[PDB]
C-alpha cells in the first residue's frame, strides 16, 4: 500500500483519518438502517460546514418541487445577482435530502456569493429514473422566469453529478434552453470505467482475487432496466448527447473510482468542441469536499466557484 | 502494482496490443554503459519512427538557428492557410540523454501532420555531458531566431517528457532574457516540477508494496541534468514557484493515466487555474509514459487532435 499523497496538507491527512472513522459498517441491503447511518454522517458535515461558511436557508417549492435556497447570510455578490446555481446532492440515489443536500449547497453559495437552489428530488429505490431529471427540470424550469438560461448553472456530486448530466438531456428533451454551464463533479451520465474502481477498491484486485470485468451501466437501482443505449440516461457515452451538452466543469479526488470514467467524459467533450475543465485532487477520495476542514476543499469549492464565474452570462433577464 | 489490474476497459484493441509491445520492449539493465543504454533507445526511435512515417506524410530540413541544430518537419501537402503564421518549437523526451535524431522525429511529425504546421525540433545539449541550463539555452536561442518571422503569440513550444520539463523550463529563460512569452506550450508527461503524489508509487519508479514500507519521494527531479540545482531555483521548477507559475503562457498538460508524472501534472493544473493562467489536462486511462510515441492506436491519433487542437485554439493567426 501507499503513503497518503505527499501533495497533501496536513489538514487534509488529519481529514483522511476522520474519513477513515465515518465509514459504514456492513448494512448487508438493510436500506433502512443504511438512510439512518448517512442521515447522521450528512449531519456531521452540516455542522462542520456551518462552523466555517455563513449562509442563510430557505424552502421552497418550484413548479411542485420542494427546494432549498442557499445564500451568503448578508446576501448575493453584485457580479452574481442575476445568476443562479442549482444543486442535485449526491447520496447514492437513495439519501443525501436535507442536510446533504445543503452541505453541498452552502460552500458554494458562500464561496461564490451566489444563490443555490438545491432541489430535493425524487429518491431510489422508491422512484426510478428518470424521476430525478424531471424533478431538476421542473426546477430549472421554473428559475428561467427570473434568470436567462445563459446565468443558470447545475451541480452536483457522485450521484448528483450523474443526475446533473441526465438532467441536461431532459431539459433539452423538453425543448427549453440549455443551461450556461454544468459541475458533474464525482460521477456524470456515464458508467464507472477504466482503472480506477480497481484502485479505490470498489472491486477487488490483488494477490489470490479475481478481478472481475466493470459494468457498462450504473448499478444503483435507480437506473434500473435502463439500457445503454439510452443516450439521455447515458449521455457522456453517446457522441450525440455530448455534442450538445454544455460547458463542463468535471472534478474529483485522485483516489475516487469516479476519475477514470471522468477523463474520458473530459476528452470526449473536448473531441465534441464543448469547453470542459477537469480537475483531480491527488491523494483525496470520492466526494472529498463535503468534509470542509482542509485547504484542499476551499480550493476545490475555488475552482467551482471560478467555472461558474468565467462560464455563466452576467446580463439581467 | 498496476500489474494486478485487467487493462483499462476504456481502450481500443489496438492500444491493448500496443501495451503488450511496450512491455515486451522494454529496456534490460544497462548498469551504468551508456553507449550501450543510447545504442538501445537509438533503435527504438529508430522503431518509432518506421511507425511514423507509415500513418504521416512530412519532410524534414535540417537548419541551424542561433548556432542551434534543428529539424524543421513539414506535412507534405504543406502547412495549411491557416497555420503559415504559426510554429511550433518541439523539444524531445529521452531522459535529458537521448532522443536526438530520430526521437525528436517521433515527436514533431505527427503533429506537423496532424495541426498542417510546420514544427521546429530542437537538437538541444544532452546530459550527462552537459547540464541545465543548458536545454533552456538551446531553446531560447531557438525562439529567438523564430522571433524573427513569427509573432511570439504565433509560436508554441511542446515536449513531452524531459522534453516537458525542459519546455517549462524554457520558459523561464526565455523570460530572464527579456523576449515576449510563447503564445502557448504543451509540459506532456512532463512540466517544470518534481514527481510528486501517488503516481510514482502506482507506476512503480519507487518500490511500493506488502512487506516493503515505501520511502518518502524526492522533491528534485533525480536526472543528472538536474543535479546541484536547488528545490527553491523557480527558474528550474516554475511550476512549483508562484511567481513563474504566473507568468506562465496557456498550457496544455497531458498524459497516460498510468504514467508516473499524473499526480505531478494535476497539482501543476491546479496551481496554474489558481494563478489565473488558461490551461488544459487530459489523461488517458490505461495507457503508460510517453505513450503517443507509439502511432498505431486510436488514442495516439486522439491525442495528436487534443495538441494541434489547443495550439489551434490558443495560438494567434495574424502575421
Ligand atoms: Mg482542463
Amino acid at each position: 500500500w501507499l503513503p497518503p499523497s505527499n501533495q497533501l496538507s496536513p489538514e487534509a491527512r488529519s481529514v483522511l483519518d476522520r474519513m477513515d472513522a465515518a465509514k459504514a459498517p456492513e448494512f448487508n441491503g438493510d436500506l433502512v438502517r443504511q438512510r439512518a447511518f448517512y442521515q447522521q454522517f450528512n449531519d456531521d458535515r452540516l455542522v462542520e460546514m456551518r462552523r466555517v461558511f455563513r449562509t442563510r436557508e430557505r424552502h421552497e417549492t418550484l413548479n411542485a418541487v420542494h427546494v432549498q435556497v442557499v445564500e451568503p447570510a448578508d446576501g448575493v455578490s453584485a457580479r452574481n445577482r442575476d445568476r443562479v446555481l442549482i444543486n442535485v446532492h449526491g447520496g447514492a440515489f437513495m439519501w443525501g435530502a436535507g442536510s446533504g443536500a445543503l452541505v453541498e449547497a452552502i460552500p458554494i453559495a458562500a464561496t461564490m456569493g451566489v444563490s443555490v437552489v438545491t432541489v430535493d428530488y425524487r429518491l431510489a429505490p422508491e422512484n426510478r429514473y428518470p424521476a430525478a431529471s424531471e424533478d431538476v427540470t421542473a426546477v430549472y424550469r421554473a428559475l428561467l422566469e427570473r434568470y436567462p438560461a445563459a446565468n443558470i448553472g447545475i451541480f452536483g456530486s457522485s450521484a448528483g453529478g450523474v443526475i446533473t448530466a441526465q438532467a441536461v438531456t431532459w431539459i433539452r428533451r423538453e425543448g427549453l434552453p440549455r443551461p450556461g454551464a454544468i459541475g458533474t463533479l464525482c460521477g456524470t451520465g456515464a458508467p464507472y470505467s477504466g482503472d480506477s474502481p480497481y484502485l479505490a477498491g470498489v472491486v477487488p484486485v490483488g494477490p489470490g482475487v479475481k478481478a472481475p470485468p466493470l459494468p457498462g451501466l450504473l448499478p444503483t437501482a435507480y437506473m434500473e432496466g435502463v439500457g445503454a443505449d439510452d443516450a439521455r440516461a447515458y449521455p457522456l457515452t453517446s457522441d450525440a448527447e455530448t455534442v450538445f451538452m454544455p460547458p463542463t466543469l468535471l472534478l474529483a479526488g485522485g483516489r475516487d473510482f469516479a476519475v477514470s470514467a471522468l477523463s474520458l467524459a473530459h476528452r470526449r467533450l473536448a473531441r465534441a468542441g464543448v469547453d470542459s475543465e477537469l480537475h483531480l485532487f491527488d491523494g483525496l477520495p470520492h466526494a472529498f469536499f463535503v468534509w470542509p476542514d482542509m485547504p484542499e476543499s476551499l480550493e476545490a469549492y475555488a475552482l467551482i466557484a471560478g467555472f461558474f464565474d468565467s462560464r455563466l452570462g452576467l446580463t439581467p433577464s
